[PDB]
């Protein structure tokens, strides 16, 4: 049964809710974004209208092979009307195509569904700014103050040097990236555009990423392997086995690899900054943990909340103990008391 906090009262609307069956009263089903823990019950055999973005709406076709009949693509920015109520998509700042969605309620209540973001600044200067919002659905995942990371470029900064460093010194280096999911996609295009290099990846990814809107990607992955000197991998085989095998694969091309896992957080946060991150090394194999977050970090969070000065908050992330619950609650309040909202 589908949980309160994926419901829009006022409304016949859920909010990434497709893996509860048919839900009484829902009419229109939202998708925030392109992420297993959202879309899980999304298929071929769905037939209620689902709204997102064309992003979103390209990966549902082509990826999950939904039908077009019942994908409704919005754009963002842009006022539009669904089963007679007002709502908007706003950029999420979190992977390709997710958003934030804002509601107009019939009797007057304004509601904002974050999905999962990386609070930022620039928010403060969207259709945010123009009216009150009473109710926020709160991506809380990292909503405590241990929780904090380097901004995505400086993350970017490291890798683009580290890597650029290591081939110019071993021209027989190959480097080797995680991924899982969508999102990141800065990481490896980042580090194959400085060394003049397409990233090499499977078809099945290849697929993935030609979904995604991206300027100029057919200029920047491929699928033969042979001629690039960046290859993605899925996260699991991140691990000198995994990376021991691959080299073997590559037919004596190369010596060393070195490989980037971009993870949320990690423990080595609280203490380590990004300038002195060190790779774990085995032989002519190097790992390097990057943190490249696309969620808020409890300072990013906090400033949002306190610029918007909702009237309630909803977290939609560590909902299932009490002790996150009731930890997540007293941070809420301490931020209104600081504002004065
Ligand atoms: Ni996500």
């Amino acid at each position: 049964t589908c949980p309160f906090y994926k419901k829009i009262p006022g409304t016949g609307f859920t909010v990434d809710a497709f893996q509860y069956g048919v839900v009484e009263g829902c009419t229109a089903y939202f998708l925030t974004h392109f992420h297993s823990d959202h879309y899980a019950g999304l298929s071929k055999h769905f037939t209620f209208p689902v709204y997102c973005s064309e992003i979103t709406g390209n990966l549902l076709k082509n990826k999950l092979h939904v039908q077009e009949q019942y994908i409704h693509p919005l754009p963002l920015d842009t006022e539009c009307i669904v089963n007679g109520v007002k709502v908007v998509l706003l950029d999420a700042n979190h992977c390709p195509g997710a958003v934030m969605i804002l509601f107009y309620l019939p009797n007057g209540t304004v509601i904002l569904h974050t999905g999962d973001f990386r609070a930022d600044p620039s928010m403060e200067r969207s259709l945010l700014a123009d009216q009150k919002v009473h109710m926020l659905y709160l991506d809380t995942t990292y909503c405590s103050p241990e929780y904090t990371f380097p901004s995505q470029q400086e993350v970017i900064r490291f890798a683009i040097n580290t890597a650029f460093e290591a081939v110019t010194l071993n021209p027989h280096a190959l480097v080797v990236c995680g991924t899982y999911s969508i999102g990141k996609e800065k990481v490896f295009l980042a580090i194959a555009d400085v060394l003049g290099s397409k990233v090499g990846m499977s078809q099945e990814k290849y697929k993935t990423l030609q979904c995604l809107n991206i300027p100029e990607i057919n200029s920047l992955i491929t699928t033969d392997m042979c001629s690039s000197l960046v290859h993605l991998l899925p996260m699991m085989q991140i691990n000198f086995k995994g990376l021991q095998s691959h080299l073997k694969k590559c037919g004596g091309k190369y010596n060393q690899i070195l490989a980037f896992r971009p993870t949320g957080w990690t423990h080595s946060n609280k203490f380590t900054r990004i300038a002195d991150v060190i790779p774990q090394t085995k032989g002519n194999i190097s790992i390097y943990g990057i943190p490249y977050s696309e969620h808020s970090s409890y300072l990013e969070m906090k400033r949002f909340v306190q610029w918007l000065k909702p009237q309630k908050i909803i977290p939609t992330v560590n909902v299932g103990t009490w002790k996150s619950r009731s930890t997540m609650e007293k941070y809420f309040r301490e931020w209104k008391l600081e504002a004065g909202y």
